[PDB]
């Protein structure tokens, strides 16, 4: 039989910190409060790029509190802003960590992005098209590379295991937890900073995300707008965020004396070969991912006391999830679906949304999904609502997805 | 004792199929002649942009086969630039592979790029500029995702056991064929397509990495720009490609009746911590990952007849690669360089040497490092130069680094 974490064949990995900002806090403990006391991040957009194009989408979540208000003059003419925020959330979650000093040969950093530093790309296009060439930055190259954040945050601890960025569109974030995880199981690294870092909403993104339809447009009540699993639900929303947790060996962490706050068991990596921007109807390989994190860690679906859902609110995306939860028998465990607060951040939300997980099983308790008002029939799942349910989860699972047809899912434990 | 590929802990894994497009030829077979022969794809630039910007820099190999002569005009219009160049490779490999029925539950795909479809976000900018947010492609996004190549080669070959994208810049094409290596040992997939895509030389990368101040400017004579370990080296030359290779179990392969070009022994990542753009002078953590291989190998540094360079010719760069590969213990092997004729391709070029590596273990032969004629004392290395060496080459790594500090060595077996 094969190696999984309950059998020892994995070393156990715990998780020893989360940073997180939002659209309801930059505080992750704060947003946690936020979500289980009902708060929305979502409101009206008063950005004047809103007007200026009379966007069909005037709703969603900027960061309560922005990144480029802690930036000094350099770091704001020397980095993208994707690397601003994780520059920030790395110096943040060490901190957090009460500042280890750890041996940088085992130390890795895997942190995912959508896209990157692309309005560098854009900036040098207008310099060079104005100029010439040699108005382009020499550290143009550098700050538009995708794996620029990572870079950054590698520099910034001292990371000299392997500094990754997998790129997997809306599942990147989960997907560098998922590749963390493993570079610590395979004996490559004791330690990990991991999660995802994305850029914030402006004029075109909305434009590009709104010609493909799947945008809420109910811009007259924003907070009613991101309805995941809601038979009325009408398309997703907007809402900034990046996240960071550090993982590290459960010896290396009472080495040390950190307090685990869940255990992170076992990671799944499918793809469906279906669509490029339709997850398939059937769930099946997106089901395969999570029984895959399932197989890894040593449990059995019953196990699953809570999913943690991608839950975008579109009407294909949901109800493929709901298929998939099905697939992999964990369609009894209680769900939640957090972008109904804090909406949809591309290459953060998986990491976000793995750091609520986290949460949950740490402090025995899932916020309400918000919105969830009519139940669907096509979604038959238990869907948290109404007020915070709690309970002794054990065992539960993140689930994301994204455009080319990744499915990860990420098996966490309670402490 | 842990396991390795030589003590039968991880599955032996061969690389079964390689294809490659190059500047100087869009036929793998005949580029590798060519190699050994003594030829360059480095050339005077005649693009017009050259003149219009007057940029310093005028050389560089464009492919001697453009991919767009090979696609239809709605991918012209529907994909980005590396899309159509992974379609276009991931046919031509399928087709090299004798066009497999594999089980897409076990078929893997990991493709690098440094960058993504970024001609499609500048086009997107134009286009909103211009007429507003609903002149945008619905297509925009995902052609633009980074991933998009990676996504169109699985959808394209039906791989349902993950589809990856890892960014490491000049890197990222070895620490894709890493990851699918690493995924096969794991139990993740039985079978991967992997290797790297980068886009053509265009203007404004010309102004953003001239910008920079560490490529070759020796116009008046394109072949003999490039010359890595050389002591007169001035820096890298810019030349197009794309690779990739098909690997799978030894026992996938002879199911199938596959003939194996060569074995996939080991795979090593680590990263610097030391600075964005340069490399760590010691060589250290790159020889770190270079010794990561042989471990997982089950190989030491006594055994390796072969170091398949980074090799970019720049003054620092060269002079940290040979203190990595003395670093670890790897300089009594020959050494090829083969940017010296075939340039650098970003994010496709550590896929490309991989490929070249696989060349030299099958056919028992290293081609001339090209313009290697005054030996570097800070450089002790076996350069192969002025005729290909022939012999009985059964152990070679593949080394390929990054801007970020991504250092990535793949050792690499005779079948
Ligand atoms: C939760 C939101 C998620 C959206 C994610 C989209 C990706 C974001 C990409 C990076 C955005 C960074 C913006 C930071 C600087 C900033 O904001 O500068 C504004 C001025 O506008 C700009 O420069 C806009 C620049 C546009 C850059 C190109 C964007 C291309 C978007 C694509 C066409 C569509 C999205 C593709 C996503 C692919 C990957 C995921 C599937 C304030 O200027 P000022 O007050 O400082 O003068
Ligand atoms: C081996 C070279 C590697 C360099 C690659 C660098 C990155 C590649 C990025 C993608 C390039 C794809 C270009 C394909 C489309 C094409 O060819 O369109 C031309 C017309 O020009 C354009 O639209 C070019 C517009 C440029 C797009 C933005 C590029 C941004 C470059 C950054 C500012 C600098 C480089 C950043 C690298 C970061 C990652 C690696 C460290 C023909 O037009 P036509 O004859 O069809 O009319
Ligand atoms: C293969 C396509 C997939 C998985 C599409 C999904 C379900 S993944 C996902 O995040 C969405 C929501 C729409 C796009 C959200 N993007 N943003 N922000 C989907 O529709
Ligand atoms: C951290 C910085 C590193 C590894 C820089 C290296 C050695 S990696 C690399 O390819 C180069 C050459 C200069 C840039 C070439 N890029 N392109 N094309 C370097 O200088
Ligand atoms: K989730
Ligand atoms: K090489």
């Amino acid at each position: 039989s094969q190696p999984s974490t309950a059998n020892g064949g994995f070393p156990s990995v715990v998780v020893t910190a989360v940073t997180a900002t939002t659209s309801i806090s930059p505080d992750i403990e704060s947003t946690w409060k936020g979500l289980l006391a009902g708060e929305s991040g979502i409101h009206a957009l008063e950005d004047e790029f809103v007007t200026k194009w009379d966007l069909a989408v005037k709703i969603g979540g900027h960061l309560k509190d922005p990144v480029d208000s802690h930036m000094g003059r350099l770091d704001m003419r020397r980095m993208s802003y994707v690397q601003r925020m994780g520059k920030l959330l790395g110096g943040q979650l060490w901190e957090s960590a009460g500042s280890p000093e750890v041996d940088p040969d085992r130390f890795a950093v895997v942190v995912g992005t959508g896209l990157g530093g692309a309005e560098r790309i854009v900036e040098s296009y207008d310099l060079m098209n104005a100029g010439g060439p040699r108005k382009v930055s020499p550290l143009a190259v550098q700050m538009i590379m995708p794996n620029g954040a990572a870079a950054v945050i590698g520099l910034q601890l001292g990371a000299r295991a392997g500094v990754m960025t997998p790129v997997s569109a809306q599942s990147s974030g989960s997907e560098a937890i998922a590749h963390a995880w493993r570079q610590i199981v395979m004996g490559d690294a004791d330690v990990a900073v991991c999660g995802g870092v994305e850029g914030p909403i402006e004029a075109l993104p909305i434009a590009a995300f709104s010609m493909m339809r799947a945008m809420s447009t109910r811009n007259d009540e924003p907070e009613r707008a991101s309805r995941p699993f809601d038979k009325d639900r009408d398309g997703f929303v907007f809402g900034e965020a990046g996240a960071l947790m550090l993982i590290e060996t459960e010896e290396h962490a009472k080495a040390r004396g950190a307090k685990p706050l869940a255990r992170l068991l076992g990671a799944g990596i499918t793809s469906d070969a279906f669509h490029m921007v339709a997850p398939a109807a059937d769930g099946v390989r997106a089901g395969r991912a999570m029984t895959r994190s399932l197989e890894l860690a040593g449990l059995s679906p019953a196990d699953i006391d809570h999913v943690n859902a991608h839950g975008t609110a579109t009407p294909i995306g949901d109800a493929a999830e709901a298929n998939a939860i099905r697939v992999a028998g964990c369609d009894q465990a209680a769900v939640y679906a957090p972008k109904s607060a804090l909406g949809h951040s591309i290459g953060a939300v998986g990491a976000l949304e793995s750091v609520l997980t986290v949460l949950t099983l740490r402090d025995g308790v899932i916020p309400p999904t918000l919105n969830y008002e009519t139940p669907d029939p096509e979604i038959d799942l238990d869907v948290v609502a109404g007020e915070p349910r709690y309970g002794d989860y054990r065992y539960a699972v993140n689930n994301s997805f994204g455009f080319g047809g990744h499915n990860v899912a990420l098996a966490f434990g309670r402490y």
